[PDB]
DNA sequence: AAGCTTCCGACCCTTTTTTCGGACGATTTAAAAAACCCTTATAAATCAGCAAGTTACGAGACCTCGAAAAAAGAGGGTTTCTGGCGGGAAAAACTCAAAAAACGCTTCGAAATCAACCGGTTATAGGTTTTCGGAGCTA
C-alpha cells in the first residue's frame, strides 16, 4: 500500500494538517507527503484527521 | 580509422549580492534680517464699582461614517438513543383420540333439610418481624 497526500488547508488548520501528517510521512513539497503505509496505519491517520477537522 | 563517451571552453540568460552614486535628512556654521538701546516733555493709559448691553467658550444634541464585537449561520465530526426488521425458542391454541367419567334410565326407602339460638372451631386477612439474596466493591 503506496499512498500519495496532498493538502489544500490554509490558515490556522494547515498548521494542524502539518502537525498530524508530519509524524506519518517524510515531506517532499511545501503540502505534500509520499510514503509506503500499511492499511491499519491509513486508518488511524485518517481517523486522526477526522477528529480534529475544521 | 570510426564510433561512443566524457571533459572542457564559449556563450546565453536571469537572479542575487555588492558597490557606488545620488538624494534626502540632519547638523553646523556663516550671513542676513529683525530687533534692542540710547538719548524725551507731553499725550495717553492706569483704575478705583456698579450699571447696561454683547458674546467667545461650553454644553447639548444629532448625524455620519467607519470599524469592532457579537450573534447568527454554516459546516465537520463523533456518540448514543430509538425504531424497524429479522430470527430462534417457548407457549398455547389447534387438531386428532382414548379412556374413562358422568348421565339416564330410575329408584321406595334413607338422609337433608332449614328454621333460631347457645356455645365452640379455626382458616386466614391482615399485620409484624425477620434470613436470603443481591448491591455490587475491590485487587
Amino acid at each position: 500500500m503506496n499512498i500519495l497526500l496532498v493538502s489544500q488547508c490554509e490558515k490556522r488548520a494547515l498548521s494542524e494538517t502539518r502537525r498530524i501528517l508530519d509524524q506519518f510521512a517524510e515531506r517532499r513539497g511545501e503540502r505534500t507527503w509520499q510514503t509506503p503505509i500499511t492499511q491499519a496505519g491509513l486508518d488511524t491517520l485518517r481517523r486522526l484527521l477526522k477528529k480534529s477537522a475544521r
